[PDB]
């Protein structure tokens, strides 16, 4: 095949997509934006080089990223996302019937605009009115409004040095910004990064552990996302427990969720959450905590 | 950064390696064979051009293969392997306290020898004394003798047209061949190709569902291979029930098993076995069963 | 520089060039038909997966194909094309004032069309009235039809088993079919492959030979074209002596081409045909006929 | 095919070639060291990253730089090489029957430990009492020692800003340092980077014009080298004239040079010197100048 986008995912590591076309590339003064019309993933979303959303499985992330959160609360109303430029975390939120209001806090007007107009997917979400739109970093955000939230979203690029994202995944974030913002009974989650059995050590393994020091109960689970070339991670976490059993799980998906979800079941959760013994045995050593 | 192993893991999706160096390239008349130093995996076995056993995670796979298999067995003391010249497999079972004889069967002698001489970590498992090594197509060598074993494990390439394994994954293969050679509470195991959400269609459903034809109990499961690129899959099938808790499992590695497993407890074996929604609906849904 | 069109110019070599866009990608039933943005030499004709023409030098191929032959002619007013339906060559042709009739005779009328609308360097070639767009084998339509022509251009791939071009680079057709539709001090050219230091040995030794069966004088030339990433070549032929100064040349240009040749002038035809010594030899002294 | 060396040749042109092995990777204080064995090329030496000599084709590239220039010399004893660690510039000119000291000054003992070593072509020039190896900076030693040379050439890397070969391509270097030590009929010559028809604007037409504005005479000439994926470049200058035609170059090849070149006769070098015309005429109106 002649036309390929690739993409090193590590210094030793390259992964390569086949390509139909290059469909639109804007730029920010964030990053880099570009929908490539790809073969194995079809139409993907390209920030500053890294594939972060793809047409064939970004279902599996943004089924993960949201539901097990909003399955735990007893009742969530109102719900913050930092970043969600995309808008499949908001398609997957407005989901359940409980919801009444979706912030979608994303810091690039243009990401939006973009995904607004092409990841058609998402046009009944970017349209409800449920939904508000707002162009902010999420941290100035979070610090400038009084509303308090039953859940807050993560849905952020990973914690990497002198980015954009760094700051919000700090212990200092979370105790001082975030935690505050949240309700009582309140349930954060966040895209947590590579979950791979050695990858897992990059940012997962730090960021459960950044937040098991501010929350008293965390759950990190896991699963695999092909266009992403890993096995990926996300954190729940709350001051207040976090147990369904996966028969619970289902009962609550059946009643407060519109449609069939297509990844997700009760199984699946328990499944996702019960992680492998190395992985599982290196998250509970890991003393890393991100700080100012 | 300048050497790289490139293989297309679908005509569309290529995974590049950085290289250290190309340590042999060769071949028999059934397959041509290689090992290279890579950076991201170590030492890799590249046989026909692919990757089948890569030093940092080989692991995972040959525990994934061997140890649910002979857990569930009350009393594993005969076993034969289908292919298994790498050694790996032999060694997972060797590890094994109840096992007094393993069969590696393996149609290619100069897998079997190159191996034997380049993958330090088996040397141990080709010296010890329960190790039988048979030169020969599994399929004759299983009709042509009497004897009977506890556990079969399949440890072949993914069945295909023409190929010299696909004979190896028929209905009337596991019928007329494999089954007379299970004793009384015999279990099989096979590897099944690859298990993601999409990948999983090409053989893994098919395996599953061939299987499901002729054994009575059969418990597919997976586990993520960094070196493979996706989700893998393997089968468990017996006519005697495969139901053990996780910690069941995890008493049996204690009293059975010489060392700690790197990679698998009970509760990863669990876990493995509950696939997605997706994935168990496909299985489920699966009609065609390999024939002759 | 994250998008890649790649060509394996040999089974051991790759070529890849940076890409803005592409453009279109499709098929008639001859072929595939793409055209790619790129950054290293501009919009690239890319037909079943081989480059064909690219924007920033396409003017060294076609200038050399097209020049030559006519530069050696007293007098050319008729030229027929054998392929050319990307319009270029015609584009050349077309700047001679001493011509009256083109006839471009290519059998795919999707590279015509798709040509005629793209590549709009030839789009005053295409609407010039001395120019007949005539879609056939240009074997058949040359041995239908009694018109003969001062001077016959081949433009098409390079001959190989089976594809639709080989017949019109053999011995016999030469001979029986295009050598009797050659005026009185008619000249043939055909482009003829690459023409490096070992390349030169695949077909441009054999298209040389082959003609040297035929024609009387026999003179073939090469230059380095960028993005074919080789040296290129093609043969003249003929019956009467092509035997011009590089002075003599450059008159002929002064007194019948329209605008200045961006890359040929008479000292670039009299180096482009002074091989060097080991191709010369390797071209003196090969022995293959290409035959029906 | 599996395994492969990949080039940036400029940020949009990657050039990749198949590998069979990396036989050898070192490094020194100067640059990266390796030798790989390529299908395409064969073995080749790779320093930081840039392919530098292949086992195929390094004959062209080494005739090229080194049989012009002693041909116009009327009786050629002496000779400085600023590089030559590779050893087949040695080579060459060791093959001159007038030759009686060939002093080979690379900066990196390592290159020429390795070479030396593993480029078996080499060998009896390496041990030709002729020849006397200098490990230092080209530029250190010339302006250190008094002896003056028939002949001195250039075999260095391309002039890049910061690089330890810069200093050596600027026209302070060339009046002050090299001119000096030429005797009476001196005649240098200097490899000179990419020569093709858009390439040579890089480093060629600018070493050109630098050496125009210290020499009475300056000859640009170039060929194909396709493992360096380009045209590529030399200038021969002197304060004498510099004119064989192509016979006298024949004649003086024969009587002076041990056993028949492969690629250069007097022809070949006619042809090479005759530039195309866009290059030509970009050269002739170059104005830039390598300087302090
Ligand atoms: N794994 C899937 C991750 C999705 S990509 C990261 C997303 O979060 C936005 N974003 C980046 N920094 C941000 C900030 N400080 N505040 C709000 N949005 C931000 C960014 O514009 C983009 O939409
Ligand atoms: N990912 C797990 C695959 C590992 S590679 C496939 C292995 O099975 C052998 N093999 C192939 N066909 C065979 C047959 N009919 N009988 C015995 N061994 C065979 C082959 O020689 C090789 O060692
Ligand atoms: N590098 C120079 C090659 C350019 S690409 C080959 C061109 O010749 C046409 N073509 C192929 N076979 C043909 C035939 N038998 N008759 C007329 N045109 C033909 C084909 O449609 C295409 O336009
Ligand atoms: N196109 C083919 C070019 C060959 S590669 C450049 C060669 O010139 C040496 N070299 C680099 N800088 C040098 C300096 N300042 N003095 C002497 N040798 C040097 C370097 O170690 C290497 O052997």
């Amino acid at each position: 095949k002649s036309c390929w986008y690739e993409e090193e995912i590590e210094e030793n590591l390259r992964w390569c997509f086949a390509l139909n076309s290059i469909l639109h590339t804007g730029a920010s003064q964030y990053q880099d934006i570009a929908l490539l019309d790809t073969k194995p993933f079809g139409k993907a979303l390209v920030l500053d080089g890294k594939l972060q959303s793809a047409e064939t499985d970004e279902f599996i992330y943004h089924e993960c990223l949201v539901h097990p959160a909003l399955l735990h609360h007893p009742m969530p109303k109102n719900v913050f996302i930092m970043g969600g430029g995309e808008g499949s975390t908001a398609r997957e939120l407005l989901r359940h019937k409980t919801i009444d209001k979706v912030v979608m806090c994303d810091i690039d007007e243009e990401v939006v605009e973009f995904c607004k107009s092409y990841l058609v997917v998402n046009k009944e979400a970017f349209h409800d009115s449920r939904l508000e739109v707002v162009i902010n970093d999420a941290k100035a955000e979070l610090e400038g409004k009084e509303e308090k939230y039953d859940v807050i979203v993560g849905d952020l690029a990973d914690p990497i040095e002198g980015g954009p994202c760094y700051k919000l995944y700090t212990k200092d974030f979370y105790e001082l910004t975030l935690k505050p913002k949240l309700k009582k009974g309140g349930i954060f989650v966040t895209q947590a990064g590579p979950a791979g059995i050695f990858s897992h050590t990059e940012v997962f393994s730090c960021i459960y552990n950044t937040l098991r020091q501010v929350f008293k109960y965390v759950v990190p689970y896991s699963a695999h996302i092909p266009s992403y070339a890993d096995i990926w991670g996300w954190v729940l976490a709350s001051d207040s427990p976090l147990d369904l059993s996966a028969e619970e799980l289902d009962i609550r998906m059946r009643q407060r969720i519109i449609e069939e979800n297509r990844y997700l079941d009760g199984k699946t959760f328990v499944s996702s959450s019960t992680l492998s013994k190395a992985v599982r045995n290196s998250l509970n050593n890991e003393t890393h905590v991100y700080t100012e």
